[PDB]
């Protein structure tokens, strides 16, 4: 018996959704009377009243500070416009791979996903909120756009104020709204269970239950980086798959993310690395936040960056059910990645998509049947099983491709570039630039080689050797969409098949660089050494120090 109450608030004006979803400090959505009541009813205000009662929406995120209290606020206004029904994890938790599983397997309208990914959560952290359509993947441009749209001009919302939803309890929830003839449903449903299912049946639980469990074990250490895969990761590897317990590692998911950034890289899960340094364990890996990227590591701490992980993937893909089953419609990645993925599709004559970053590009070759498996440079996996990228899954592609092999993480890369050469990848970022200056530099780069003579013209650190083979500002056009996308950044490639290339992001400079090895005797080498050259060629065309005062990056990746 709950009533329906429309209140008058006053439109905020940086709402905007992103590709990525609202993010903004907690204490903003506190401390901001009715900023996340304005922004969920824009959310909800986009959906047809026609189509409400029908409706089911997905919510759930990754544990952070305020996702209950959004979520309860999510409920309320959901019931309040008609919407027919919700569908919450359990304590409101839910990884952002499961919301597109479950969005995906029960047709649901879409999700609202209550997470701010890799940044830190805490009452002194972040908060985020992204909408999901019935696809299961981000919501595009045309209806982030009618979201914001909305709510700079929100006049009032309708909410259900005495509404409250038991997150705590499975089982159907059910509320008789004053003067609705539909009650409105709220059914809490375990964290794990529909996302296990998928897995389930993607990979061979019996081959993984064999390879992570006896005394000839597979051992393994999981990082989820205290935030929303923990359950995942002890419902799925530890009791279904029989790892030992040890292996789940910041497997609780806190409100604060235990004060570190659920972020995983070689700075960001050095807990995770220093275990693998003691040299006990054959395989370790970390997640975000809100488990859709992912970092793997080999014995000793061996690290496998993300161009060459999806690399690996693909060339033994088919180690893998799914893709037994289904085929492989093709392969893609961002292009800031390295081209390791490239080599091995062109010895299969299976494509490979360039995209520019960002996820509309694989979902819209994904929903063509076009794309079969993806990376972005982030350390991001993923495949047309859902439309979004999923960090857990990737950790057990890797452990079937293990258990396959039969060889050692290390080992498998030592021979993967024994076969396709090895692509030398890192990623200078220069943060809080002034943004004069760096887009001065951009701008003085792009018109360098867009010279008619700049084609050709050598460089030479080491008696190496570097020839130009193209240069432009990388720009796409979408087969699907029909979009065109420009000044996705400028790109020097190089006539070896290195490439040197500038992004921007006060500003942040990213400077990516693929130097590619054929030779065994440079196989094996620090990358930062064998791409010291290029690294120089790169800060002298560029006139980086010049134009910023950097000497250096502030991150190495
Ligand atoms: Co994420």
């Amino acid at each position: 018996m709950v009533k329906i109450v429309t209140v008058k608030t006053q439109a905020y004006q940086d709402q905007k959704p992103g590709t990525s979803g609202l993010r903004k400090r907690v204490k903003v959505f506190q401390s901001s009377a009715n900023y996340a009541e304005n922004f969920i009813q824009s959310i909800i205000s986009t959906v047809e009243p026609a189509q409400r009662q029908e409706a089911t929406l997905v919510v759930g995120g990754d544990g952070r500070f305020y996702m209950k209290e959004a979520i309860q606020l999510i409920a309320r206004i959901a019931a309040a416009n008609g919407i027919g029904r919700l569908v919450i994890g359990q304590n409101g938790i839910l990884s952002t791979p499961a919301v597109s599983c479950i969005i995906r397997k029960i047709k649901a309208i879409g999700g609202i996903i209550l997470t701010a990914s890799h940044n830190p959560g805490g009452p002194n952290g972040d908060f985020g909120i992204k909408f999901n359509i019935s696809n299961g993947g981000p919501a595009p441009e045309a209806i982030t756009d009618k979201i914001f749209q909305i709510s700079k001009t929100i006049e009032e919302y309708a909410v259900c104020p005495d509404l409250k939803v038991d997150l705590g309890v499975l089982g159907k929830q059910q509320f008789d709204l004053e003067n609705k003839f539909k009650p409105f449903t709220v059914e809490i449903v375990d964290s794990v269970e529909a996302y296990a299912t998928m897995l389930r049946s993607i990979f061979d639980f019996s081959a993984l239950k064999e390879l992570l469990s006896g005394p000839n074990r597979l051992k393994i250490r999981i990082d989820a980086m205290h935030g929303v895969v923990g359950p995942y990761v002890k419902k799925i590897l530890c009791e279904e798959l029989g790892a030992p317990a040890n292996s789940a590692v910041n497997c609780v998911p806190l409100e604060d993310f235990g004060g570190h950034h659920p972020d995983p890289n070689l700075t960001y899960a050095a807990d995770l690395v220093e275990t693998m340094k003691s040299g006990e364990h054959d395989f370790g890996a970390a997640f975000d936040g809100d488990g859709d990227r992912n970092m793997i590591l080999g014995k000793h701490g061996f690290f496998v960056n993300p161009s060459d992980s999806v690399a690996v993937i693909a060339a033994n893909i088919f180690s893998i059910p799914y893709f037994q089953q289904t085929g492989v419609r093709g392969f893609a990645r961002s292009m800031p990645m390295s081209g390791a993925l490239d080599r091995v599709a062109s010895a299969t004559k299976i494509a490979l998509y360039e995209t520019p970053t960002g996820w509309k590009f694989f979902g819209n070759l994904m929903d063509a049947s076009k794309l079969s498996l993806c990376g972005e440079e982030s350390f991001g996996t993923g495949s047309d099983h859902i439309r979004e990228k999923d960090g857990l899954w990737a950790v057990l592609a890797w452990l079937s491709i293990l258990a396959t092999r039969k060889q050692s993480v290390e080992d498998i890369l030592k021979d993967h570039w024994q076969k396709y050469g090895r692509n030398f990848f890192t990623r200078y970022d220069y943060e809080e630039v002034e943004a004069e200056g760096a887009n001065k530099m951009m701008k003085d780069l792009e018109a360098l080689m867009f010279d008619r003579s700049f084609v050709g013209k050598q460089f030479s650190a080491n008696d190496k050797v570097y020839t130009v083979e193209k240069a432009d500002n990388f720009e796409y056009s979408d087969p699907v969409d029909g979009s065109i996308s420009r000044n996705q950044g400028l790109r020097l490639i190089f006539t070896d098949g290195s490439r040197i290339v500038f992004r921007l992001s006060g500003a942040t400079i990213r400077l990516y660089i693929d130097s590619y090895e054929k030779d065994v005797a440079k196989i094996n080498q620090d990358p930062q050494v064998m791409l010291a050259p290029l690294i120089s060629i790169a800060l002298k065309v560029s006139q980086l120090q010049e134009r910023t005062g950097r000497t250096a990056p502030t991150v190495i990746t």
